[PDB]
């Protein structure tokens, strides 16, 4: 029906994201359903989704750092598996998610 409250959907991109590690090898980020806010983002289109940078850790004293979006029913699997090159992954945690919008580059060069 209708409303008299309309409100904009001042929502943090890492409040809609869940780690789940049945998620791919190591884990992943799945749409939380259960904010009605953050659904909206992505609803009207003001957004595609959640841009969220994860920084995993292995024991090589290298760290795998990837990018991408979590959407209503897409999932983002975060980079990594359990062991790379037989050392463990030892801990997660990378940059601020934040909302990406899709932009209409036009060239012109």
């Amino acid at each position: 029906g209708g409303g008299n409250s309309e409100r904009p959907p001042s929502v943090a991109a890492g409040e809609c994201v869940t780690f789940n590690s049945k998620l791919g090898e190591i884990g992943g980020y799945s749409w939380k359903y259960s904010n009605d806010a953050c659904n909206e983002t992505v609803a009207k289109g003001y957004a595609i989704g959640v841009a969220m940078h994860r920084t995993v850790n292995y024991e090589g004293g290298y760290s795998i750092q990837s990018s991408g979006i979590v959407k209503p029913g897409s999932d983002f699997i975060m980079k990594g598996g359990k062991t790379y090159k037989g050392h463990k992954k030892v801990s997660a945690g990378g940059d601020t998610p934040y909302w990406y919008k899709l932009e209409h580059h036009h060239h012109h060069h």
